[PDB]
């Protein structure tokens, strides 16, 4: 059990840049490691923080920021053209193989992690053994047209708010960005405050929104970055390995959002938490970890 309370930090260089990344657990006594993907694209590892609590199951947990933010290597010259999938698709395979994990490996994304992961995934690599996808669309068509129901459900000025500083433009005024964030604490995150980790992360955007704006927009909502039109749907079914797929009553993930991973890949199963919406595992945060724990006792290595 000591094994499992280690924690380690490094770099990983990736070209002329640098992955942070945290390994907490026993990560070569224990079962299949687990790397957790954050959201954005643009986000940091910090509020997805709370899934090192598996790591007192026996496997270790990874954790990393993706290249443009947070610890890692910030670039704000770089524009649309050079944040893409690809990018990052490149970066997770720089990571598994520096940490020599590209053999047995478990991957949990969290939103864009959850698309990342999927990204990775339909190309049938050989070390991955289990795949979590939470809180994650498969068409960013389907993402914001429910994004777009949810907010008719909004206050009458809040919406009439968010689309005039859309219609212009002002995607920086704070009419909208508070506007904004009467949708999250409904959709996002309820918990009111938020933890101070998830308040980290979106710190980081407010401070470098470079990749959360050039691949996502200004809002979770408002999605006018170069992602506004993936789609990975037709492809899921090229998913090898157990998939668990998880989400909350009140996500912006609605459940048509998640629903093609659950009809599309062949090998899936689905849980979904009451009490949260996009941010489970801080929400309910014990019966998360415990559903994601168990998944992985099940379909991947232990020790």
């Amino acid at each position: 059990d000591m094994a499992d309370m280690t924690i380690k930090e490094g770099f990983a260089p990736f070209g002329d840049y640098q992955t942070w990344y945290r390994i907490t657990g026993d990560l070569r006594g224990g079962g299949t490691p687990l790397v957790i993907l954050h959201g954005g694209p643009g986000c940091t590892h910090d509020y997805v923080d709370s899934f090192k609590d598996i790591a007192n199951t026996g496997r270790a947990v990874i954790h990393y920021d993706q290249l443009g933010n947070g610890k890692s290597t910030h670039l704000p010259d770089m524009g649309s053209e050079f944040w893409t999938v690809d990018l990052f698709l490149s970066e997770l395979d720089n990571l598994l193989e520096y940490l020599e994990i590209a053999d047995d490996y478990a991957l949990l994304g969290q939103s864009w992690g959850g698309m990342l992961a999927s990204e990775h995934a339909v190309l049938q690599p050989t070390g991955l053994q289990a795949l979590i996808i939470a809180n994650s669309p498969a068409d960013m068509h389907t993402w914001v047209s429910e994004a777009n129901r949810l907010r008719e459900e909004l206050p009458d000025d809040v919406q009439a708010t968010l689309l005039k500083h859309e219609e212009a433009g002002t995607l920086t005024d704070p009419a909208y960005l508070t506007a904004s964030r009467v949708f999250y604490d409904r959709h996002v995150c309820r918990i009111t405050p938020w933890p101070v980790e998830v308040e980290r992360t979106f710190h980081q955007i407010d401070e470098d929104p470079t990749v959360y704006r050039a691949m996502n927009g200004p809002t979770e909502f408002h999605v006018i970055g170069t992602m506004k039109d993936w789609s990975i749907v037709d492809r899921l079914s090229n998913i090898n390995v157990p998939t668990l797929v998880i989400s909350g009553f009140y996500d912006e993930a609605t459940p048509l959002v998640i629903q093609p991973y659950v009809d599309n890949i062949p090998d899936v199963r689905q849980s979904v938490f009451q009490e949260s919406s996009h941010m489970p595992h801080v929400e309910e945060r014990m019966a998360c970890m415990g559903r994601v724990a168990d998944f992985l006792d099940e379909v991947a290595t232990s020790g």
